């Protein structure tokens, strides 16, 4: 039938100065270097890019920075990229953050002919308020701030509206196509890839493996080819794996997190001592972990014969799958997230409330990480549990009566497991369930940093 | 890993009177037959069903009409239901209409935990202001009419808004499931199963073949095991095939049909993704030149959709939008109808054709007679016409009546508002150019003063061409 | 204090063409004809208008059409005026109408700072959905149709969205002002007035009488002079009186409605006639939208004031117990139900008691006016007709083929016969004339109904 | 006519316990105190109350804390009312702020069938986001925080969505009317009465003066009289008068009249201007001869004058901070809707207050700090979030040294983006593209102490010395 292919420079030659980008891929996973490349070496300027997060230093979108092709970035998670982390804080890169599930359904939204749609991901953040900085000056002050978002009454409860997104151009990267542009991905490389390839108004897609129309199964087209205007199939080259992770009081806390698993539940779980829970579930306890760039049924790390750049956690770490495990696009991920679907959540976090409040994506200034999916996970009706050692790294309370750094969430955290306590939120207000080893509850009273209504007190199980 | 299997009868027991229930299908395509049978042998009342269709007579939710299990259907078709039509007006049944497109992205929205969202779908229509009859009393006298819609500018069009559906009970059909609800359908049997699998709160899934959790390669899943709770595993049956359409002018009016047809397969150029409505839309497929290529989208979810199959080839899985057996060509891909209407909705549609009962110089377009005269349901086309992307309309002249179907503004029920680039008529070709009338053409068998005649407003008339036709 | 008062041609000189002007006035009461009249002189074109109607031929905004200097009317009536009527259907002048109380409240929003709010008044109407000629072209055909409104819910029922109205110039008439531009107006000559002079950009009053700033009480003052930029003084004329009516029908069967202690509005039509019939010890407060409770009969000769009408413009009286106040606090009292009763005028009614009496496309041009406002606030309503139009045919239907006021919202059947009623969305019909029969009725132009309690007539 | 007066013991016979009602008066002026007094000796309880304020101690609405009659006030300002404070603290009452503007508009949206409307006023503050402690519990927690506001953009920007009000009963006093409920007021002691009187499902007048129907001009009733249910005459008493001023230093007063005379000369001929109480009232005693302004108070009144002379004090004719005031040849009353509404839709060419806080940004905070304060936004939130000009007077400091002056409001702000010039004792700063522009110092002073003394940097290139009114 119709044949799209297209070589690399003519694919991209209409990309003028001031365009705007749709970019898939979640980390490198998916994540269309070739056509950045390319895009480079053709000089663009002034680029408006979306996109999950900005790739790598020298990978991905990361190369756009070098010669400073990029005037702001929408994105979801800024990762290990130290180029767009030191652009952003010395004023040549606007930046603004969008909680990752937003992002993924805005341009879905923008594909769909939605204009605008509700989800309760960041009310009462300051990505709906407003003011946090999208761009600094030279000499680091303050030139640019987010614009707060709408928001309407639903059933009593307060949601943000979101606006479609739609980009003169999207760049996608699939493992193979066809000619007339129908799209199979492999792993959690398939990511915003749906999505982004919905969006815009020219979209380029770099295919791993070009086939005739008739040899992809119509069943397992992941992106029909309607949404695809320009086939290009580069040279092929190794994906960039970040983490190649392989299998032959963090881990104290991450104990009494196993005891929250049930047997059924699908869990999503957060980095760093969340992911750590995972190795200490009992044996007699079944769990599916689903991971939010695009997983049921994740697996640990794989063997050495088996790592596939492809297959990747929210971590960016290599990873195996389970047996009935199963792929999605970004914008189901979080349809499923946002939906209520998982049972179980686990984050990390800077700072936790009596309020049931959560901060975990950046302080301010300091430390620039983005929401990534965080403030879709604690804005579900999903139970959270926060996993965190008891005080800062050099001392200070991390559980307050009110949150000092910005919040990821507003009223959101269930349940507290600390390496000293566990407290339930319980009406707005902390009440202390647990507490281990030699540690008494006077020692909590001062370690923490708001009192607690506590008739009732048991002693700390963990998991062997 | 999990086990969600259950037997046909455990798996429905719990569903008490007044449930509501999502139900998967477009017409028998993907509907969940046999769940349906076994919901009528335990008599539960009262139900609200979602779902594209009403299901036809003696199959699907077809079934639950035979002892009035059902109180109020929310559908965007009726279509071959006999029972049900006389049911809706005798005053047993509620039926309350919904464009396909918003029901499809409410059961999605509903699972995804967005309570609402805009569409330009139903926008200025009887399913936007309220007044469609919902129930009939029992001697022919409305007892209850549709409630409206709110709308809301942005860009300066205006959008409907539209809510979550969240049920009780989600029932969907799939081809293949494991153990642990992952699902696999096959063909345009896809459709609403997959939003109808995320929005209820206990879902139950009959699959034709069961494998073990491992059988299904991750990469080919259609529907997470996350969305579904139960699987049922029905004896094998042959799904009901509701026109057995195959491949191997003589009238006046089949000829004037013809003549459209063949004028509408010039506006196909090459590269354009096409959505046809059954009837000359679909006829004028035929007449298209050997150069030129074209991909077809049906609204149940496929794009390439071929001819009516050989006997050797039809497939109860691959059917179009007017239920027929279908076949499909090189480079076809399959999507689920949330898919399909946001792929609609978005204007991914290069050149949208259908037919109409009145066209407008406004550029509004009627598909429906007066309410309360006889029923139909939007179906797809209210999302179709939306598409905000080129609109042609493809049909005769007049009524049989004399009276013209090019009016001023409709008299009849708007499908959609402001959305027809070209209509097409056996005497005429007019262009909608700033909310006015264009004749472009004219047939060698009239002159323009006929025309003129033959058409209730006026028109530019200053340059026109004799009308050309395919060979 | 300060001084704003300016010769008349000084007053208006720096309009420029195309300006957006919100004028004041009620057909012709409070209509500033003078500072029209001046307008005129000077020349000025493509001017969009917002007002309650356009005057009348010869006087107030009627004078502007002489020489085509208005390209678009915002109004919501368009009166006994010829000529407004005449270039709308000949393609001069665009015509976009608005509900009586919405367009009085978008002013007021304008000048409080409120961009938008909600009011039940034109949903699902023609007025909503977009599709009222606006604009025709010269030879009768259709060119622009009314943009639609944004509807929202609120605690289950729908309202349309409404934006303020901010204009370059708003145009005011008053009985009297200070220098500081402190206004006070006489009678319905308010209505509009007040809401006029709070939402233009520079506001210009012409005032009957000049008075030093410290001789109006700060307490009887309406329009406070912080609204008003320029005040001008006219050579005195006298307003016009479009229907002198003078003393020297309420129903025959809707007078059984009226208890004591109601206040009822009247509507332009045979509405107003009824002021002239109400019973002796009965008891009921009329009311006018054009700002009055407490309305009358016509007055005797030696009373009549064209600062007295009602909503057609007749020439009306006023009993104790009266209060005047402007159409902003007009329709907020209607709006929000305040009144017990409501009754009138119709083009056609039918059987699921929606109502249509506002226009037929095309030929009757006319105007919501203050209905579509009436027919959507909670209160009862009563219409009153004849029984077929000039043509002989029926004016009671099974449903409406003209646009509708609104939706079921008639209760009440007076024309020659009566008594019909909506219960749960269906008429159930209540009493039947004399010992004479339900077949005759029976072969009701609309609908079926309840016949298990039928009864005779109070009349 | 009709009649509709009656004894003041059955009229509010037919309140019950939980009702919601809408009480007018601002401060004592036009404060129902004999009805209130009633509804004390009728004993009703778990009362919601909507009104301008929060009463005194021992009079209007002060008398119901007395017994504990009252559940819930939803108010804009609290004041000298010690009961209630003490109440509200100790868990025994729920406090909903609503900003005044907002207060007024809701009730007559109430009254005339608008569910609801938007305006810029409490955009980006507590108000609008949720987290005002609402109610405490028993001991010193909280119990209740207030829910948000929805938003909406219109041409760019963003405004609060704010809800219709409608109560069980309206309770109204007024100096006139007659017996079919015609109403007229007198000075300032309009105020809420008329949106209060319009959003009640029963409305309950006392009038000072009972007359007859054809008594009062209709051209100028105030509240007409269909909003009227009941009427009722008390025995008269006199209002309580808060404040009587009337007409006939230090280190700390002189810093502020240098405040106020550097303010004085924002002042333009022609200007309507809104004061708050302290500096920038003080500041129209120094305005230049030839420089004519007409002051606008907040609860109903252009044309203010200063304090009246002993023989012309008047418990109707009080100011926003309810001392007892003069009107000026040209002057005008009005109601609180209509106040507000001349308010917000910018009709004031200044407008000028003090400052808990100002930012770089242009936002101010003035109004609140959590767990420490309660008085409530009043009307400065409308007064500052129109397009108004506005000029905050303030000392250059904290007492204890914290610049007041900072990049960001660490306090809970009262607007957004809406100051134009802060005057100081030391300098006058302009907010120019979201930044602080130093245009003025006191001789007083150096470009290098006021750096020391404000917590933000700011462009310090053209300074000039500040000029003073005489
Ligand atoms: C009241 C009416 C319906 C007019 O009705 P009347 O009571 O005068 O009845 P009428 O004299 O029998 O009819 C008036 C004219 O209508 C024509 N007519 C009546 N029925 C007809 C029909 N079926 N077909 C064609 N023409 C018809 C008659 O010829 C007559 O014109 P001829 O006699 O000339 O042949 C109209 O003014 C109207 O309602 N306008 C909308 C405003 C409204 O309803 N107001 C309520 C609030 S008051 C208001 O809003 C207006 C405020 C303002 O004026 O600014
Ligand atoms: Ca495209
Ligand atoms: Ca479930
Ligand atoms: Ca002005
Ligand atoms: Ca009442």
């Amino acid at each position: 039938g119709l044949d799209k292919v297209m070589s690399l420079s003519s694919a991209v030659q209409d990309i003028k100065n001031g365009a705007t980008l749709a970019v898939g891929g979640f980390g490198t996973g998916g994540m269309p270097h070739a056509i950045m490349q390319e895009i480079k070496k053709m000089g663009v300027r002034d680029l408006i890019i979306y996109s999950d997060g900005a790739g790598v230093d020298g990978y991905g979108i990361g190369v756009l920075f070098e010669n400073k092709q990029i005037n702001k970035m929408i994105v979801s998670y800024v990762g290990n990229n130290k180029i767009f982390a030191r652009q952003y804080l010395e004023g040549d890169v606007e930046l603004e953050f969008c909680p990752q599930g937003s992002l993924a359904e805005r341009m879905r939204a923008g594909g769909a002919g939605i204009p605008a749609f509700y989800t309760p991901t960041a009310v009462g953040t300051v990505l709906q308020t407003g003011g946090q900085i999208t761009k600094y000056d030279k000499n680091g002050g303050v030139l640019k701030e987010s614009t707060p978002r709408e928001t309407r009454f639903f059933g009593g409860r307060l949601y943000c509206l979101e606006n479609a997104i739609k980009t003169d151009f999207s760049i996608v990267k699939a493992w193979k196509g066809d000619r007339c542009g129908n799209l199979v991905f492999r792993g959690t490389a398939r990511n915003f890839n749906v999505p982004v390839g919905q969006c815009g108004q020219t979209v380029i897609a770099e295919v791993e493996n070009l086939v005739e129309n008739g040899d992809i199964d119509p069943d397992e087209v992941h992106l029909p080819g309607v949404y695809v205007d320009r086939v290009v199939v580069p040279e092929r080259y190794q994906t960039l794996i970040e983490h190649r992770t392989v299998t032959r009081v963090r881990q104290r806390i991450a104990r009494r997190a196993a005891l929250e698993f049930a047997n059924g539940m699908y869990v999503n779980l957060g980095i760093g001592i969340p992911t750590e829970s995972s190795n200490y579930i009992p044996a007699g306890v079944n769990v599916v972990l689903q991971s939010e760039n695009g997983l049921i049924g994740m697996g640990p790390f794989p063997t050495e014969d088996k790592v596939d750049a492809d297959w990747i956690n929210a971590g960016k770490q290599t990873i195996s799958h389970l047996a009935g495990s199963a792929l999605f696009d970004s914008a189901t991920s979080f349809a499923m997230i946002r939906g209520g679907h998982m049972d179980l959540t686990m984050l990390g976090a800077l700072e936790v409330a009596a309020n049931g409040d959560l901060a975990n994506f950046m302080i301010p200034g300091k430390l620039v990480k983005g929401p990534g999916g965080a403030m879709d996970l604690v804005s579900c009706g999903t139970r959270v549990v926060v996993t965190t050692t008891h005080c800062n790294k050099n001392g200070d309370p991390k559980i307050v009566e009110r949150c000092r750094l910005p919040v990821t969430g507003k009223h959101c955290v269930c349940r507290i497991i600390t390496e000293y306590a566990v407290f339930d939120v319980v009406d707005g207000r902390l009440v202390l369930k647990e507490i281990a080893e030699d540690t008494t509850v006077d020692q909590v009273k001062k370690l923490t940093g708001v009192g607690f209504d506590a008739d009732n007190v048991i002693t700390m199980p963990l998991a062997p």
